[PDB]
Order: C-alpha cells, then structure tokens, then sequence
C-alpha cells in the first residue's frame, strides 16, 4: 500500500517538473 | 484512507496523461 | 510517512491545477 503509492508519486512528481519546464519553454516561443 | 489516496493518484494519473498529450501536440503545432 | 504522502499529493494537485491553467490559455492564445 504505502510503498506502491510512494513509488507512483515520485514518478508523477518527476513528470510534473519536466512538464512545467516544457510549458515554460512553450510560453517563451509563442510570446510573452 | 489508502483507497482514498489511490483515488486521488488515480485522478492525477489521468489528468497528467491528457496534459502531456496537449503539451506535446502544442509543441508540434507551434514550432520555430 | 502518511503526512508526507498526503503533503506530496498536494504539491502534485497544486501544480497540476496551475499547469492546466497555463496550457488552457496558450491553447486559446494559439487558436488551438
């Protein structure tokens, strides 16, 4: 239970950090 | 309380996948 | 070890809301 969740949360958190860097870079292109 | 959690992570998993999809797509369409 | 998990589910939940917001706009801002 606990462990499984913990795994799945660090992965999603991992993904999230990247997703944000991408969106930040998308914002730059398009226009500020 | 653990099923609860499974439930919110369940939600986050899904929303993350549709987000990434949207972003990848946008990245493509936008271009430089 | 429970509060930690709970506290992480919130970072993800929090960032998730903001990112969907960011992309939703860029979408309209691109026509997409």
């Amino acid at each position: 239970r606990m462990k499984q969740l913990e795994d799945k949360v660090e992965e999603l958190l991992s993904k999230q950090y990247h997703l944000e860097n991408e969106v930040a870079r998308l914002k730059k292109l398009v226009g500020e």
